């Protein structure tokens, strides 16, 4: 009918094609405003009631929770959203909804580690992994959310003990992003790390043989399968309280979690769809099926604070 103003901190070269499909089926133009997560959040708060923002699209529970607490979102009730998105992947009060799922798993050098040697996140604190593990900085959202999940499942005391052991096992000081960790593991600089599955998908699906060769030496292991499951996080979306086009905003979110959009995202961005039954990208499917921790993501929100305090006390740079 009219248009919506999308504030997104997620920039993918394929997003334009995705948004074009939404416009084709609804007749609603999408105005894209990009920027850093913290930048967009602050911009909305300052623009006030005159803010044109209809939808806020960001990544990781850490970002979504912060916006939810700041009262940036408005509750949304939709049969399609409640049916397509598992309850644990969306705000219990309908403030935000995940539309992609990413898993933070163990990636190991196939030449130095056997899957039989792996089991849970907690076991990585064991001295047998001393000097054999690497991971990015504790200031990264992915790691914060991961530690928050341990706080919730294991408690603060137990998580602090784990963190101290885990950090003492580091082969080197945290440096580089997830992809850097994967490269170092592939080369043999370290035996294992923790990274998001889609990064491996990008390498395996690369048109460059050299980049693909990097992934070929790294195995993917989903931890805690006999227990609570693998830690998962999401890319999420929510309708801004002051949205000038609430109706269009809701339609956009329903679009993102529908078959067409879900299949596109899984196939082109190598992430897991939230909608059950949607086919995965070939390479991602090759990792195998796994059990996801179904703990309500919103529950990890309040555990983010103690998680950061634990990482600092453990000496996780």
């Amino acid at each position: 009918q009219q248009e919506i103003n999308l504030y997104s901190s997620r920039h993918y070269n394929t997003d334009n094609e995705l948004y074009a499909k939404f416009t084709a089926e609804t007749g609603i133009k999408v105005n894209l405003i990009e920027g850093k997560a913290d930048e967009l959040l602050e911009r909305i708060k300052s623009e006030g009631a005159n803010s044109p923002a209809d939808v806020l699209l960001t990544v990781d529970l850490a970002r979504l929770w912060r916006a939810e607490e700041d009262g940036i979102f408005q509750p949304v009730q939709s049969e399609i959203l409640e049916t397509n998105v598992p309850e644990y992947l969306r705000s219990p009060d309908g403030m935000w909804f995940g539309f992609t799922k990413r898993a933070r798993v163990i990636m190991y050098n196939k030449g130095k580690v056997k899957p039989e040697e792996l089991s849970t996140y907690e076991e990585l604190a064991d001295p047998k992994w001393k000097g054999r593990v690497i991971i990015r900085s504790s200031s990264n959202e992915y790691n914060q959310s991961l530690v928050a999940s341990l706080v919730v499942a294991d408690g603060e005391e137990s998580t602090l003990a784990w963190a101290k052991g885990f950090v003492s096992n580091f082969a080197r000081e945290p440096q580089g992003n997830d992809t850097a960790q994967i490269e170092a593991v592939s080369s043999g600089e370290a035996d294992l790390t923790l990274a998001n599955t889609y990064y491996m998908g990008r390498l395996l699906e690369s048109e460059d043989p050299a980049q693909k060769a990097i992934a070929e030496n790294v195995g993917v292991f989903f931890p805690n399968q006999e227990g609570r499951g693998t830690h998962v996080n999401v890319s999420g979306v929510g309708v801004v309280k002051t949205a000038p086009n609430r109706e269009g905003a809701v339609k956009f979110i329903e679009f993102l979690v529908s078959e067409p959009a879900q299949a596109f995202l899984a196939q082109n961005n190598y992430e897991y769809p939230v909608l059950a039954g949607v086919p995965l990208n070939k390479s991602v499917a090759s990792f195998g099926e796994f059990k996801s921790d179904t703990t309500s993501l919103d529950k990890l929100g309040p555990a983010l604070a103690p998680a950061t305090k634990i990482m600092n006390e453990a000496g996780w740079k």
